[PDB]
């Protein structure tokens, strides 16, 4: 008698799959930030949530550090990825930089709560891009265009309104 006569698996079955994310929204994220969850598999995904649910991190480098401790290579995998991103945001002006290191915080948070097991509903993602538009619409034109140099892929979908049709137009 016992739980053996009940369902099996409860805390070892749920696993984030990048293929299960609303593809409309995966279109709204940079290809570089996709390559990672293209290549990243179950075993490593498992440890992301350990870093996330522990925290807290005033910066992503703390998470990179935590990842280097828990999964050495994985920390390097996220490092190189985030480093490139930083290199571009480094080339970004104050206005667009403020948007970058805040909109990505939203976008990353979505696929970060995918890691944790707190999978967002379809309407949660709307909220995500909604604020990036709330910010991006409010930026000065020159700053909006300058964001298109450091992150052309995102500027693309923002100008075309692809993200707009996702948020419900800001």
């Amino acid at each position: 008698m016992g739980s053996s006569h009940h369902h099996h698996h409860h805390s070892s079955g749920h696993m984030f799959k990048y293929e299960d994310i609303p593809a409309d929204y995966r279109d709204l994220m940079p290809p570089e930030a996709r390559d990672f969850l293209q290549n990243l598999s179950d075993g490593d995904k498992t440890v992301l949530k350990e870093v996330f649910k522990a925290g807290p991190y005033k910066n992503t480098e703390e998470s990179i550090a935590a990842l280097k401790k828990k999964s050495p290579e994985l920390g390097a995998k996220v490092e190189k990825l985030h480093a490139m991103v930083k290199s571009k945001i480094a080339a970004l002006g104050p206005e667009a930089k403020g948007f970058a290191e805040k909109s990505i915080e939203i976008a990353r948070g979505i696929k970060a709560r995918y890691y944790t097991g707190n999978e967002p509903t379809k309407d949660d993602l709307k909220a995500s891009v909604k604020e990036v538009l709330k910010l991006y619409k409010a930026m000065s034109d020159a700053g909006k265009a300058d964001f298109g140099k450091q992150f052309p892929f995102l500027a693309k979908v923002f100008e075309s309104g692809k993200a707009a049709k996702f948020a419900g137009e800001n």
